[PDB]
C-alpha cells in the first residue's frame, strides 16, 4: 500500500511458557491489521498503569482487543465466583484502555473476547455458560478437530440496520460467521447499539453509540482475513476509522 | 516522562498457532528502570512500517531466548532446529536502522549475539564442543532460580560502556544460560567483557552513543540486583538523551 499506516495498538494476552510468564500475541491479529494497513504494536499489561498508560496513549491511532481462550472475571460485571481460564492481567489493561479510547474517541476494534471486554467496560454482563441456555445454538468450536474446523463457518448473523455495520456492508444484511466461544453477551447496556444477532438472538456484534468507530464483533474475522470478502471490510473500515481520527486529531 | 522502548518478540507455536511471545521478565526490568516498554511484532521489520516507527521509538530492546541465529546470515552453513528467522529479519533491520539513528540499544544473550552479526560478526554455534572453554549453558533440569543463578566470572575490558557504568570494579559473577557465543567480532564493536577462558561477554558499538550487548541475562529479578540495575538505569539515561537529542531539532 501507498499509505501512511496508523499506529493499532494491542492488547495482548498473558500465558506461561517454559517456566516463565509471557506476553503473547497470536500472529493471525497481527496479520490481518497489516494486510488492511495497520501498524500494530503490542502493549503488554504492565501499561495498564495509569502514569504509563496516558503517555501512550497519543501515539496509538487506534485500539485492537483480540480474542482469547481466557473469559472476562465474573466479578467486573458484578457477578460471584470465577470461570476457569482467567487472565486478570488483561481484564486490568483492557478496561483501562476502553475507557480511556472512548473518552479520546480512539477508534476500537474488538473480537470474541474483545466484544465480551467491550460490552462488560460499558456496563453489561455475559452468559458465562452458553451450553446452559436450552434456546442458543452451539456457539464453541469442536476443539478436538483441526484447526481449520475449528475456524470454519458455523452459524449466520443478521445485521441490525441504523449501526456501523450497514455503513460498511449496504448489500449484505445476513452472512456466515465462524464461532469460537462459550461465553456472550447477557445485558448490553444502553450506551451500546446492537450490530447483529445469530438465528437464535445472541448479540454478535456491538458499537459504541456517539463514537466513531467502536465496534466489537463476536467472531474470528481475523481467520485468513484476506481470504474473506466480509472480513477484509472490516479490517478496512478499522483503518479508514484510523485514518480519520488522524484527520480529526487536527480538527479539535 | 518514561522512553518508549521497542521490544523485539520472539516466534512460538502455542495451541497450534503461530504466536509473538515476550516474556514478563524483560519487561519487569525495563519498568522498574523507568521506560515504557511496546512489543514490536516481527512484521514491522518491513522497511516502510519500521521507519515510520523509529521517531516513536527512544530505545531498542533485544531479549534473549531459547532460538538461535540462523548461521546463512553471517556467511555459514548448518542446520539449527531451534530457528526463528522472523525474529532475525526484525532484529538486524531494526540494529542496523538503530545504529544509523543513534538510537540507544540495549541487548541480552540471543541480542548481543543479534549485534555480533548484524555489524558482520560471527558466532560459535556448539561452545560445547570447544574444550577451552567453560560450560556456559544451563542445566534445564534444575529449577529455575539456580539455572539463573551467577555462573562464571567476567572481566571488563577498561576504557568502553562498561567502564563507565561500573568505574569501580572490573570482575563480577554472571549467570550463563547459552550455547552459542561470539566467534569474531567486527571492528566497528568494542569488547566490553570476557569470561576467563577468553570468551566474548560483552560487546558495545564504538561510534555509538549506547548500544550495549550482555551475553549473560541481567533481567533476571533486576531491581535485586547490582550490575544488572546498573546496566539497565544506563539505558534507560541513554534513552533520555536520544529524546533531548530529537527535541533539540
Ligand atoms: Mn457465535
Ligand atoms: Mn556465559
Amino acid at each position: 500500500n501507498i499509505m501512511n499506516n496508523p499506529v493499532i495498538g494491542v492488547v495482548m494476552c498473558r500465558n506461561r511458557l517454559k517456566g516463565h510468564a509471557t506476553q503473547t500475541l497470536q500472529e493471525k491479529y497481527l496479520n490481518a491489521i497489516i494486510h488492511a494497513g495497520g501498524l500494530p504494536i503490542a502493549l503488554p499489561h504492565a501499561l495498564a498503569e495509569p502514569s504509563l498508560l496516558e503517555q501512550l496513549l497519543p501515539k496509538l491511532d487506534g485500539i485492537y482487543l483480540p480474542g482469547s481462550p481466557s473469559n472476562v472475571q465474573p466479578h467486573l460485571y458484578g457477578e460471584n465466583g470465577d470461570e476457569p481460564d482467567a487472565d486478570p492481567g488483561r481484564d486490568l489493561l483492557s478496561m483501562a484502555i476502553i475507557n480511556a479510547a472512548l473518552e479520546r474517541r480512539i477508534p476500537i476494534f474488538a473480537i470474541c473476547r474483545g466484544l465480551q471486554e467491550l460490552v462488560v467496560a460499558t456496563g453489561g454482563s455475559l452468559h458465562r455458560k452458553l451450553c446452559e441456555q436450552p434456546e442458543l445454538l452451539e456457539h464453541r468450536e469442536d476443539p478436538e478437530l483441526p484447526v481449520e474446523q475449528q475456524y470454519a463457518p458455523s452459524h449466520e448473523v443478521q445485521v441490525e440496520e441504523g449501526g456501523l455495520l450497514s455503513a460498511l456492508l449496504p448489500e449484505c444484511s445476513n452472512f456466515w460467521v465462524n464461532s469460537l466461544h462459550g461465553q456472550g453477551a447477557k445485558v448490553v447496556s444502553p450506551r451500546l447499539r446492537v450490530e447483529a444477532r445469530s438465528p437464535d438472538g445472541l448479540v454478535e456484534a456491538v458499537s459504541v453509540i456517539n463514537h466513531p468507530f467502536a465496534l466489537g464483533v463476536q467472531w474470528h474475522p481475523e481467520w485468513n482475513s484476506s481470504e474473506y470478502a466480509l472480513s477484509r471490510i472490516l479490517f478496512e473500515g478499522f483503518i479508514t476509522a484510523c485514518q480519520h481520527h488522524i484527520a480529526e486529531k487536527q480538527r479539535l
